């Protein structure tokens, strides 16, 4: 009697999408396509403003050591304010979710791309995917923006780490995460398509479109570009393989591509992503992406919507402007300066989303899934992931050398040492907890030290010393050393060290170390760094990336419970004044080629 079409789960998603749409304000409409920051969100602004979308920025968390039950709790709130609007639009909530839950404190903290681009596993990754959307669920949150399919052509790029391979074809495999977070398209599936499963699985997001990973001194990161096959050959593959496997979301890049920047490319966003690649889900910008359409940025904000919406974007990660961003659009649209066919198409695409995923029908959390976030299964997924990320680059320093790996697990005294040995916060690296890494035991997790001190017969004495001079490991009485050392978290424009040569103590440390006892030298780094000093003292030695939460993944691989089977994934400069110099360049003279990996067998 009161039946309206839009709220009828058995209809087809075209229809509840025609019939929502059909019945919406442009309030209503703008409404949709507005992102805020939960910093800014209250119920009478969600309500008030008929907002479709919410988001965690990088560290924005309801309190320090919130539970499960807290952000969903927060999430339901936020949730309940925008299904008492009029029409009853439930929200999506999204979060850089981008190696596991990574804001959330107890969350499993899953390797970073670069190590998973090591492990040329595309299974692993798509399991990652789905255990990083039951974890995303546990919160309440629906939409995860990752996977990064960035195409790191310089390692001096702080979000080098983000990309899975300065290799496209690697990247491309990687795609898989995406199935893994949303679930397995249907057997007849479009091209272009979004998908979503259910309530168990979330919305991705492809970013950043296109040509993030692009070179200028570090990819670093405001016109990061090259030209017409650069584009069709290195950046752009993945997206169509993105297309493929149904991704809800992309994300637009803050870069430019013949100078254009990304956030007013019409001919890239609408000519090429939707109407080529048949793109039906939304766009979204990156944060504050249109106000740095101008220079400085924010100087033309009108200009700034004007231009991003006409361009193709969906949706607009404001985040905290929104009230500029409301009237300034509407204003626009009143004036017919932004027709109304432009919003009706952005509108559409976010409800397509959100009716295809199941969100009309689960606007609220499963408290039952509370119990998914840190679940030790998923952990165990990650200590795999590590593991297998681990590539070995020295086991042993001369050709008649016993290899030092794997190391026996009896021993009578054992020296653990390095900056990197215990502390959490270095070995998940950037974009955890978050407004950026941290230092030391930041979440639930296993540091290398513990990791040891939890694989060795209880025999072994374990001896843990942070940064120890050369006598005491002459003296110590060890049978050999473990030596931690590496980066600092870091990204774009934050602690990014472009010369890549590791803080000290670092190497000062590896050569006290090395020079009183047999040393396996575990590498914690975002990318290829000045090696050559480390190697010359160690007797083995491991690239273990940025490994996340689960340490024992090294220490799986050092005590030989299985062996060595990651690959480089990006090339191993022999000094930075090569770079950029990636696989296929004209002078390619790598200390190691992309690929290089030695093996151990399991004992």
């Amino acid at each position: 009697a009161d039946y309206v079409l839009y709220k009828d789960a058995t209809k087809p998603v075209e229809d509840r999408v025609a019939d929502l749409l059909g019945r919406m304000t442009l309030a209503e409409k703008i409404g949709q396509m507005t992102q805020i920051e939960r910093l800014v969100a209250t119920p009478d602004v969600l309500r008030d403003n008929f907002i479709g979308s919410l988001l965690s920025g990088g560290g924005s968390v309801p309190r320090k050591g919130a539970t499960a039950k807290e952000w969903q709790d927060m999430v339901d709130g936020f949730q309940k304010a925008c299904m008492s609007t009029r029409l009853g639009i439930p929200m999506i909530y999204g979060i850089d979710a981008v190696h596991g839950q990574n804001n959330v404190y107890g969350a499993t903290i899953f390797p970073h791309n670069v190590g998973l681009g090591a492990t040329r596993d595309p299974y692993l990754v798509k399991r990652i995917g789905e255990a990083t959307a039951l974890e995303v669920r546990a919160t309440g949150i629906q939409y995860a923006f990752a996977p990064c399919i960035a195409v790191c052509r310089d390692p001096r790029w702080g979000r080098c780490y983000e990309s899975y391979s300065e290799d496209r074809r690697i990247v491309q495999s990687m795609t898989e995460l995406i199935p893994g977070l949303q679930g397995d398209v249907p057997k007849d599936f479009t091209s272009g398509m979004p998908f979503v499963a259910g309530k168990n699985k979330v919305a991705a997001c492809a970013k950043h479109f296109v040509g993030d990973g692009g070179t200028v001194d570090g990819i670093n990161e405001n016109n990061t570009i090259i030209n017409r096959e650069g584009l069709m050959n290195i950046h752009m593959p993945a997206y169509k393989n993105a297309m493929d496997k149904g991704v809800s979301t992309v994300m637009i890049s803050y870069s430019s591509w013949n100078g254009v920047k990304m956030h007013a490319n019409q001919d890239l966003v609408t000519g090429y992503l939707k109407d080529t690649l048949k793109f039906k889900g939304f766009v979204i910008s990156d944060w504050e992406g249109i106000d740095r359409i101008t220079t400085p940025a924010g100087s033309d904000y009108s200009y700034s919507v004007k231009a991003s919406i006409l361009a193709g974007l969906d949706m607009i990660m404001v985040p905290n402007k929104y009230q500029q961003f409301i009237s300034i659009l509407t204003g626009h649209v009143n004036g017919g300066v932004i027709p109304m066919s432009r919003i009706d198409d952005a509108v559409t695409r976010i409800l397509r989303v959100k009716f295809t995923m199941g969100l009309f029908e689960n606007p609220y959390a499963d408290p039952a899934m509370a119990e998914q976030l840190g679940k030790q299964e998923h952990r165990d997924l990650a200590r795999e992931a590590a593991r297998k990320s681990l590539v070995l680059l020295k086991n042993g320093k001369t050709s008649t050398d016993a290899p030092l790996l794997p190391l026996p697990k009896k021993a009578p005294k054992i020296l653990v040492a390095g900056s990197h040995a215990d502390n959490l916060g270095y070995q998940c690296g950037g974009w955890t907890i978050e407004h950026q890494g941290d230092t030391g035991r930041t979440t639930v997790g296993t540091t290398i030290l513990e990791a040891v001190k939890a694989a060795v017969d209880p025999s072994t004495v374990v001896v843990f010393a942070e940064n120890p001079d050369a006598e005491f490991v002459k003296s110590g009485g060890f049978s050999y050393a473990i030596v931690a050392v590496g980066e600092h978290p870091y990204t774009e424009t934050k602690g990014d060290n472009l010369n890549l040569t590791i803080p000290e103590p670092g190497l000062s440390t590896v050569q006290a170390v090395c020079g009183g006892v047999r040393c396996a030298t575990v590498l914690i780094s975002g990318r290829p760094v000045v090696v050559q000093p480390l190697l010359a003292a160690s007797d083995a030695l491991v690239a273990a990336w940025l490994p996340g939460s689960e340490g024992q993944g090294v220490t799986d691989a050092l005590f030989g419970d299985f062996g060595f089977t990651g690959r480089l994934p990006r090339t191993w400069f022999k000094s930075v004044d090569q770079l950029p110099m990636n696989v296929g360049d004209a002078h390619y003279d790598p200390l190691f080629r992309l690929g290089y990996g030695l093996t151990t067998n399991a004992t």
